Order: structure tokens, then C-alpha cells, then sequence
């Protein structure tokens, strides 16, 4: 497969898949030569941390003497620069030996558009895949995504929350905005549905895209010039509503409330102290913390020349540093994880990185019940049992549907019938800190999704900065 | 991969057909190790449309002129308009490609003999094709398709290699919305089938909507697999809606099972607009749900001739028809008979009336015919092709001896003849091609008792905006049968 990735062998091989770029280089090919493989640009530390907490929880699962005694795990992970293209490649790689009529199991990927393609893909060999972030709607149709799961909510409750905010406030008049793609356009649709349920008025919905010309961007601003709306709802990752948001702050357009879903309410690329006359004081939601003890410690390890079986480990060094590896100065081999502020290690809560993590243990668990499985208490024909020495894909993905263990935080994890893992969110508000100049993600509540109506909301309002 | 169409050739174009509408569905427990899918419900019109690119093929290779130093071939597989079947058939179409993406020729044991496809023709729903040309762009394989017509496929970032001989549905949702403001009608019904061909139309139709000020009082999403209580939901929307008028974005396998349930519930009077791929659908356009469906208005594509088709259509045998693996199901099907008494193999295809020869116009027919042709003429431009006068670097030429699928796809991209009905074929910078639309309205045949789809206007994509719909409201029949409006 791909050149650049983490490996290791093992009894039982995880796939993976994670943005370790944030896309890929806009060279548009005219196709006058031969093309050649794309670039990828934009070094995304936060999904290379991403990437660790699944080093880590294979090494922790490995490590512990209890689960799968007999076995070690593996893994197999590749970058997506958050691109189909990419991914697709690389999950060609996964099903190779499948497709030739080996990858046990898949986690990722991140976009609700690349997770769809790769599971297209996967599912013809009803190979788990277990999504750590990628929360559309459209995920849940196991008629067309047959091997699909996630440890992420679906976003037909965060969409109902926003809708529940406004109607909180007694608000009654917004704009949309919503990437154009598979996470932005069905967010947005239910957003619509819910707005309208409580005679909440949208004066526009605007698409946009990472790839945006500046004809399409300068209509979107215009729109937004022209209304008389104040609080601006807006779909998007953080890649997705980049552009727009540059071409904001280059016209200084100020007093927006932005109410920001959960991929970019958190995102590096929008939360810059630069932006924040345009942006400060947006709500956003963003998903319940876990804890991973030791992993930071883990995190702080990383080094390209020990990290033999992490290849991306190079690459993040001359990117964290602003050095080159053996003018570009030549990197020392000793310098400090410590010195250079990145979100690799800048962050107070771990939210997608647990996701990851409890995607991997999510498949460790489903092995270990077949590990542990006794003849005529099995899940398959006549209370049969498969065997862990020659495990096939299908018989995890039988064991991750039935699959119901307690994680570290006391939570019993169960995946429903259409592969999904509720959840509630919590609200966060966009502060700058007095000490530090940066954006700090003040959590000020929470949205209890399985609650009754006008008791699912709770909003410290006190706490809340309006810019 | 086994029931296929296929024939070897020098250059092998795919092709991907539904020639069922569908597939058994049947929950896996996973108890046992997941077998394949049945398909189901053959598609009469769907293995015409499979006839028309091996028609096209033969003419092609019949023809001294176009591409004389070689013979076109084929590889057609059935989609049973699902996804999953699609991506099986796309895999072998990118074998070759595939195992040199992952050097996979040196770490396991491969053939020498895997042939290359050079150019794939199809599919039919979005949703299909979005999930092929995600593949298919990887390897900078031209696909065009005869029928899929969202407007996401426009995204030349994301599909690098997509191309069609059917307009995108951006104008059709415009002129849908045209059409409310032109009568005057408001609070009006929206139901889309849930994929990637009617939401974004009902998403197109909700923005031009809302600049004409006409409110939509609810949207529903239907489709093929939707369940007992997902039907009872959206029949109880519209039994509840003072709506009359029903915009229906969807295909007439995603809308057969709605339909049904309304007619056994009686719900009449409704005035539907139907998008273009069920507003000619026989599953849809069916006597004993007149009562319900007629006066129907919706989108016909402009026809084209073939000359010399429909005989070659009458042609088609199970024995004869060695190429063709799916002309056996054909015949068992056409004669309910099995190879259900045993077929004589001696029947007339002109003693039963299926959609397969009971046709006036080619339209999705053409578009096949077409798409094959502008793969040919892609092929001929290479060549005919003068050094320095090429596309590629330094005004070079491809060499159409070893010819790769990227170069094909180039030439596809600047691609510009004239067809059959004398009109210049070229593909904007997004892949697509225009195209007007023939509004159709739902009769009764008073000699026959079937429906027909009469002509009551038309929509002119070249003229200025609220200038392109012509209507000749003389002409509709209101629920099908009422000159007097209203009544
Ligand atoms: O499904 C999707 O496309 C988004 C992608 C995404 C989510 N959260 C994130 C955080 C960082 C970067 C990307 C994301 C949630 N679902
Ligand atoms: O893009 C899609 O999914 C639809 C599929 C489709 C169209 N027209 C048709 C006629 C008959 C059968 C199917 C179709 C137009 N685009
Ligand atoms: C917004 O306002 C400008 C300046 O008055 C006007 O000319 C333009 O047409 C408007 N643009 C949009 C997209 O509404
Ligand atoms: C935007 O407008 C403010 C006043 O609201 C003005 O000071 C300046 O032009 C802009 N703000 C900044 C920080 O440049
Ligand atoms: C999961 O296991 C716990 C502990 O036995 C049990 O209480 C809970 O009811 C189970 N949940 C499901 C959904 O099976
Ligand atoms: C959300 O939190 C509430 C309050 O702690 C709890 O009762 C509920 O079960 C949680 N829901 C989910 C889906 O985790
Ligand atoms: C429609 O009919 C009545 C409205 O009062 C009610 O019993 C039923 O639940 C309604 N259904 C829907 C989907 O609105
Ligand atoms: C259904 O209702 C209409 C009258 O509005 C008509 O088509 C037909 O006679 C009715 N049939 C039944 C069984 O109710
Ligand atoms: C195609 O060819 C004709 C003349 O043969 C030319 O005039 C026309 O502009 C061409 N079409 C396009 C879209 O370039
Ligand atoms: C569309 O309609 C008008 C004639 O009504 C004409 O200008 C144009 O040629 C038509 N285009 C096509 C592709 O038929
Ligand atoms: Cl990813
Ligand atoms: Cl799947
Ligand atoms: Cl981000
Ligand atoms: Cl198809
Ligand atoms: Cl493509
Ligand atoms: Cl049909
Ligand atoms: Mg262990
Ligand atoms: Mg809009
Ligand atoms: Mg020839």
C-alpha cells in the first residue's frame, strides 16, 4: 500500500485511518502528462494525536495480561488528508486479500464523505469499520453501510439541540451556513425541519466548501451583509468554512453570533486569536470528555528516531520544530516536545482522541468475547463459537453488534441496531484568555439528548461571553 | 461477476446497467458467513439500455471510418440498481490499475492476462455512480453516464473522471418551481427519494422555491427499502397537509412502495410534478393507480433516433446471443417459461408487450448510444491526432496503440462532434451536457385504457431566466381526465 504510515505486525491487524493532513495540493490537473500522486498539505497535529490514542490503546490492550492473553494486536494506519481519494487507496490496501477472492477490523475515518466512500468499500466484505468522528445521519442506513459503527453520535441530535438553543433564548430569526457535503448538508436539513417546528425563521442557508472560488465566497459574505440576522448557524468542519471566515475578517464583519457544530467549534483553523473580533463569543458544541490516563505521558515520548514503527513520527517533528530530518535548518534529534505550542499536546480535553480510543477497545472487547466464548453460549450457528486463531472479519463485526462491556470512565458501551453509539454534548463559548491571548473553549453546558422536552438543555448563561 | 455481457476487443469499454430494479432484502444475523445478494425484479427497459451500447459497439466496429485499425469490445455487468453489486463490478474493471497502485504484483501470486477497461459506461442512479466514479477517478477511468443526473456529480474536485450524456438536474428543479409560480399554487408537498439524486434536486427545488415565495408545507424522503412504518408515516403527512400540489423528486423503484399505499388508501386529487425519472416510469404510470396519479405533470429528456435498433433488439436469443449472458433471464422472464412451463426456444418477442420493444421514444436509449459514441470519437481524436497539434505536453500526441484510460479521459474532456440528429456533442468544464425538456401530463387512452404521457409544454434552458417555461394550459388534464378548473 501507501509509502508513509504506521505499522506493526501482530496475530490480529487493525486498520486505521486519520487526517494527518488537513488536504491535499491544489494542483489541478489538466491531465497533459501522466498524472502523478497527489501531495498532501497542512500538517493537522490534532489528527496526528488522533492517530496516537489508537498506538496507544493497541500497546495498553497488548501490555495487559487479562485481555487477549494468547494474542497481540497490530496495526495498519494510513493518512486520508481528509480526502476520499486517498482514503480509497488506502482501504484497497485493507481488503487486498479479500478482494483477490489482513485487516480484522477498520477505525476511521473522519469525514462523514470519506468514512461513506471507505465503507462502500469495507462493507462488501462486511469489514467493521468503527468511526471515531464521522457523525452523519446517512451512516445509519446499514441496508447500504451493512459493516459500519461508530463511537460518535449522530448528528439528528445535535441538529435538534441548535434548533433547542435558539428556541432557549427566544431567538426567532437566523441565518444558515453548511458545508457542502455529507456531514453539512443533512446537518443542516434536520436543522431546517426542527427551526421551523418552533417557528424559528431563516432569513438565509448558504453553502460552502474548502474549494470555494472567490465568486462563490464573495456571494455567501454579501448575503450574510445584506441580512439583518445576528446569529449565524453554521454546518461545517473546519477546513469547510476556512475561506468564508478569512474573507469575514477581511471586511471586519462584527457582532455575529455564530452557533458552530461540533467539527468546528473546536477547530484550530477558526479559533485564532486574529479572527476573534469576527468570531469571539460563538457557542458550539462539542462532545462529552474522556479520560485516557498515561496517554499524555505517551504523547510526550514520541520521537522520530525511536518511534521505529510510527513512520508519520518524522514528519510531525519537522513540522512541530520547522526543521528538516537526516534553507530548512537540520533538526538536532533532541529537541522538545514542550517548546512549541501545536494542538498535539496543547489541549485541556480529550474528546475524538477518546472516540479513538474507545473504537479500538470496542474491537479488543469483541475479540475477547470470542476469546472467551463457550461452546453453545457462541453468537453463530447452533451456539457455535469462531475461532480466534483463524478469525474472519464478519465473525468481529457479529461480536461488535452484541458487544456491550464498561469502559474506564464507568459507562457500559453498546452499539444500537443502525451502528450507533449514543451520546449527550456538551456547550462550550469562545473566550480570550487574559494570561495566553488565545481562544479559550469555556464550557458553560450541557444538552441532554434523551430528555423530555424543555428539560434537555442546561445553559450557565452567566458564564457566556456574547463577544 | 458471473452473469455478464462480454466480448474481447483491443480497447474494452465497462458498462454497468440495472437489468433488475432491485435486490431481495434480507437482514443478515451473520450466524454464518454472509452469502451474496439476490437480485430481483428484471428491468425490461434497463437490458435495452444494455442493447443500445452493444449496438453502438457493433456499429462502431462495423464501420471502416471510425477507428479502422481497431475493434471496440465490451464487459457489462448488472447493478440491480444497488451500490454494492456496482462497486463488485468496478472492482474488475480496475484490477489491473489496482494491483499497480499497491504493488501487489510482486507480494502475492497474479495473472499477465488481467485486460484493461478503458472507458465505462454508466450507471443509472446517482447514488450508484458517486460511489463508482469515487473508484474510477482514482485511476483516471472516464465514466459517463447515460442517466445520472445530480448535480453533485458537477464536482470535478471530487470526480475527476465523470462525464454525461444527461443534463444535470439543476434547470429541472428550477422549471418545477416555475411551473408553482406560474399557476399561482403555494404551500406546496416535497417528497425525495433519500439518495444522492433526490435530495440535492429537492434541495435545488427548495432554494428556487424560496426566491419565487412559494412555501413548502412538508418533505418527506422515501425510498425502495423503506419499511411499513416509514410509508405509514409519510401517507399520514400527506393525509394530514392541505397541500395539493406534490413535488416528487425520485426514481420509480424509490417511489413504487409510496404509490402503492396512497392508492389503497384512496388519497385523490393531488396534483404530482414528477422529476424525470419517474414521470415516464412504468412501475409508476400504471392504469389501477389513475385515480390517484393521473394528470400527473412532469419532465420528458428530448428523444433520439437509432436507426436499425429495434430490429437488432428483435434479434436477441438465448442461444444465439453467445456475448450476451443475460439474453437467458431475458427469455424466461419475457415468456415465463424456464430453459413455469419449458421454453420451446422458437417464441416471438412480438407476442408480448414489455417495456423492452414496447416503446415510442429513445431518450435514457440514446443516451447510452451517445455515450458510447463519445467514447469512440475520444478514441478517433487520438488517432487522427498531429504532433504539435495534440492536447498533451509540448502539443504531443497519445500513441493509440498502448492508450491510456487518463488520455482517453482528456480527449473526453475537449470532446466535440456532431451526432446522428446533426447536434454538436461537447461537455462543459464540469462534465456535463445541456439539454431542454418536454413537459408531459398524465392521459387516459380512451381506445387502450393506459396511460399516455401527453406533450403540454416545454422548458427552454437557453432563454433568460422566467422566460424559458412554455405551458399550453389548454392542453392538461386536471387529475387526468378535467378541462374545467378548478371542479
Ligand atoms: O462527520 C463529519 O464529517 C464530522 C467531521 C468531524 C467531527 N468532529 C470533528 C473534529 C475535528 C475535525 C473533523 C471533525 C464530527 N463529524
Ligand atoms: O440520477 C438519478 O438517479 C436519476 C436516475 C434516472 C433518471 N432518469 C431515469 C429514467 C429511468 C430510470 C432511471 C432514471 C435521471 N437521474
Ligand atoms: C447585497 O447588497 C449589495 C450592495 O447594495 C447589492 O448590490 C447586491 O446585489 C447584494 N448581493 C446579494 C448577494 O444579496
Ligand atoms: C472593525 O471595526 C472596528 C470598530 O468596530 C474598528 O476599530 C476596526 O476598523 C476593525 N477592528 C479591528 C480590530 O481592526
Ligand atoms: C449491558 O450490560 C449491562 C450489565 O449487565 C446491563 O445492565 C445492560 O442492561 C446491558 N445493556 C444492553 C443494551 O444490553
Ligand atoms: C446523558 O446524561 C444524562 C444525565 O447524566 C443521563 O441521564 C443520560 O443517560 C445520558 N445520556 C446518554 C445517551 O449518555
Ligand atoms: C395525522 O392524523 C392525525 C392528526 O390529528 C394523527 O392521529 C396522526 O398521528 C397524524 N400523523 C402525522 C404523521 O401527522
Ligand atoms: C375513492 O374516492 C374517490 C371519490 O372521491 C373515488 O375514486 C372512488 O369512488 C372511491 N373508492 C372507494 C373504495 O372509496
Ligand atoms: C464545436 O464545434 C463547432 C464547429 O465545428 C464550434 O463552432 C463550436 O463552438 C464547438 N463547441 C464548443 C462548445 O466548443
Ligand atoms: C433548446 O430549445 C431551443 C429551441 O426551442 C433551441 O435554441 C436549442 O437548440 C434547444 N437545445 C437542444 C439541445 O435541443
Ligand atoms: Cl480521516
Ligand atoms: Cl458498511
Ligand atoms: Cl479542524
Ligand atoms: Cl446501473
Ligand atoms: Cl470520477
Ligand atoms: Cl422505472
Ligand atoms: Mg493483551
Ligand atoms: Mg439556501
Ligand atoms: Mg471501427
Amino acid at each position: 500500500g501507501p509509502d508513509q504510515r504506521a505499522q506493526k505486525k501482530g496475530d490480529i491487524i487493525l486498520g486505521g485511518l486519520f487526517p494527518i493532513h488537513f488536504g491535499v495540493a491544489a494542483k489541478d490537473q489538466d491531465l497533459k502528462s501522466r498524472p502523478e500522486s497527489v501531495e498532501c498539505i497542512r500538517y493537522n497535529f490534532r489528527g496526528f494525536r488522533w492517530l496516537q490514542a489508537m498506538i496507544f490503546a493497541i500497546e495498553e490492550i497488548n501490555s495487559s495480561p487479562a485481555l487477549l492473553p494468547n494474542l497481540t494486536l497490530g496495526y495498519r494506519i494510513f493518512d486520508t488528508c481528509n480526502t476520499v481519494s486517498k482514503a480509497l487507496e488506502a482501504t484497497l490496501s485493507f481488503v487486498a486479500q479479500n478482494k483477490i477472492d489482513s485487516t480484522i477490523a477498520v477505525v476511521g475515518a473522519t469525514g462523514s464523505g470519506v468514512s461513506t466512500a471507505v465503507a462502500n468499500l469495507l462493507g462488501l466484505f462486511y469489514i467493521p469499520q468503527v468511526s471515531y468522528a464521522s457523525s452523519s445521519r446517512l451512516l445509519s442506513n446499514k441496508n447500504q453501510f451493512k459493516s459500519f459503527l461508530r463511537t460518535i453520535p449522530n448528528d439528528e441530535h445535535q441538529a435538534t439541540a441548535m434548533a433547542d438553543i435558539i428556541e432557549y433564548f427566544r431567538w426567532n430569526w437566523v441565518g444558515t451556513i453548511a458545508a457542502d457535503d455529507d456531514y453539512g448538508r443533512p446537518g443542516i436539513e434536520k436543522f431546517r425541519e426542527e427551526a421551523e417546528e418552533r417557528d424559528i425563521c431563516i432569513d438565509f442557508s448558504e453553502l460552502i466548501s474548502q474549494y470555494s472560488d472567490e465568486e462563490e465566497i464573495q456571494h455567501v459574505v454579501e448575503v450574510i451583509q445584506n441580512s439583518t440576522a445576528k446569529v449565524i448557524v453554521v454546518f461545517s468542519s473546519g477546513p469547510d468554512l476556512e475561506p468564508l471566515i478569512k474573507e469575514i475578517v477581511r471586511r471586519n464583519i462584527t457582532g455575529k453570533i455564530w452557533l458552530a457544530s461540533e467539527a468546528w467549534a473546536s477547530s484550530s483553523l477558526i479559533a485564532m486569536p486574529q479572527y476573534f473580533h469576527v468570531v469571539g463569543g460563538t457557542i458550539g458544541f462539542a462532545l462529552k470528555a474522556g479520560q485516557i490516563p498515561g496517554f499524555r505521558e505517551f504523547l510526550k515520548k514520541v520521537h522520530p528516531r525511536k518511534s521505529v514503527h510510527n513512520g508519520f513520527a518524522k514528519e510531525f517533528w519537522e513540522e512541530t520544530f520547522n526543521c528538516h530530518l537526516q534553507f530548512r535548518p537540520l533538526c538536532t534529534g533532541d529537541e522538545n516536545i514542550s517548546s512549541v505550542e501545536t494542538p498535539y499536546i496543547d489541549y485541556t480535553h480529550l474528546r475524538i482522541s477518546y472516540n479513538v480510543y474507545l473504537a479500538v477497545y470496542s474491537i479488543a472487547h469483541a475479540l475477547q468475547d470470542i476469546y472467551t466464548c463457550l461452546p453453545g453460549r457462541g453468537l453463530f450457528t447452533n451456539g457455535s463459537c469462531a475461532d480466534i486463531k483463524k478469525v474472519e472479519a464478519w465473525q468481529v463485526l457479529k461480536h461488535l453488534r452484541h458487544l456491550n462491556f464498561t469502559n474506564n470512565m464507568g459507562e457500559q458501551v453498546t452499539f444500537d441496531e443502525c451502528g450507533d453509539l449514543v451520546g449527550n454534548y456538551s456547550i462550550i463559548n469562545w473566550h480570550l484568555s487574559p494570561e495566553d491571548g488565545s481562544i479559550v473553549f469555556k464550557e458553560v453546558g450541557y444538552y441532554n439528548v434523551y430528555a423530555k422536552k424543555g428539560e434537555r438543555l442546561f445553559i450557565n448563561e452567566e458564564k457566556i461571553l456574547w463577544s
